[PDB]
């Protein structure tokens, strides 16, 4: 169709989002939704989740997609609304194989030099657990600090950490059994958006038909 | 305060909803939300979920609370919108203790006389798995049919079934390990409701603070 394209902001990390142009679990979900409605899309990579949320509130974007945790603080932002969640993720920790005995619970996080990526929920969880928080620009930067020896762990979404370890088995890094939290992922629309109902129904259809589970299995099974 | 009360429709079964006047997990969640905003409530028991959803769409109710599964078909109903989910429930099966070997998977459901409560997601799941569906007016009626000997199982939300077995250990009924599905519970508001953002933030606060987990532990821990 020749209808005006929806402006789709993209933010996140593998396996949910990859940057060529754009691929990953989140993109598979959005594309299935867009395709079912014969919609045209224009993808714009966003610097951060909050930058993307502001762009949706300001009408600069029609929707923000990616592994975006639905949190009270974000849901409180004026002008935006979250879609129904499409994935239930856990926030975990990546540590050196030898540090396994040291990280058995969230209580062990206190005072430990924990690396986190700026503008992610991990920053807040790391501060809440009284870790020695060290913010970085990206996951690669946070892991490069662990690869060296400045931080005793990296706090980030569990699926992304697992994916990373699978691309670098040679590194001997391990994702602990510790779950700092369980957070649902959703997309961000403008409040009272006329697309909301259609997107929710479609995402729920994908969820219940186990199609999203297949997408996830393709990138992390 | 003397502000106009919100019309709160109530539907569901224990441990989420009990009928005196109204108590249970769902009522604890709603009350915490209402209390945080100093809101006044007027509770009206609903005959069924779809009856309650229509009452919200028609403006007869401001919100419908209870263990309401967020499904594509319901999200598609004109005039309504679901809040963010507050609980992740599983749909299970209640069978006689002796029938344990017979129910090891959803595939074993085909042709088995399965009892379901009218207007619940179990009706659709039972039909989808090709069981010999037998609709009843309520859970007590569906279980009374199992207590006799007409159905080989009762399909209903797992927490409600477990709660039931705990009030009647003398019956020797068992909730199988089979999970027909995993469904999130949410409340129903009028589409583009001015209360939406406030309710979502509050429910998310309750969720993340583990307060909802405490409510659930009180009625089913």
């Amino acid at each position: 169709g020749s209808a005006m394209a929806l402006k789709v902001g993209v933010v996140g990390n593998p396996p949910f989002v990859f940057y060529g142009a754009f691929t990953g679990i989140s993109l598979d979900v959005w594309r299935a939704v867009a395709e079912s409605q014969k919609w045209n899309s224009e993808y714009v990579r966003q610097n951060s989740i909050s930058a993307g949320i502001t762009a949706v509130a300001e009408g600069e974007l029609d929707i923000l997609i990616g592994p975006i945790s639905v949190t009270p603080e974000r849901a409180a932002i004026e002008g935006i609304t979250f879609t129904q969640p499409y994935f239930s993720s856990g926030i975990g920790l990546l540590i050196p194989g030898t540090a396994t005995p040291l990280f058995r619970s969230v209580g062990d996080l206190k005072n430990k030099e924990v690396a986190v990526v700026r503008d992610t929920t991990a920053v807040d969880w790391a501060n809440f657990y009284q870790a020695d928080v060290r913010e970085t620009n990206n996951l690669t930067a946070a892991i490069t600090l662990l690869q060296k020896k400045q931080v005793e762990a990296v706090m980030f979404d569990r699926p992304a950490l697992i994916y990373y370890t699978r691309q670098n088995p040679n590194l001997n890094l391990e994702v602990t059994e510790i779950r700092v939290s369980l957070e649902p992922y959703g997309f961000v629309l403008k409040e009272n958006s006329p697309l909301q109902k259609t997107i929710n129904v479609e995402m729920l259809n994908l969820l219940y038909s186990r199609v999203i589970a297949e997408f996830t299995e393709r990138w992390l099974g």
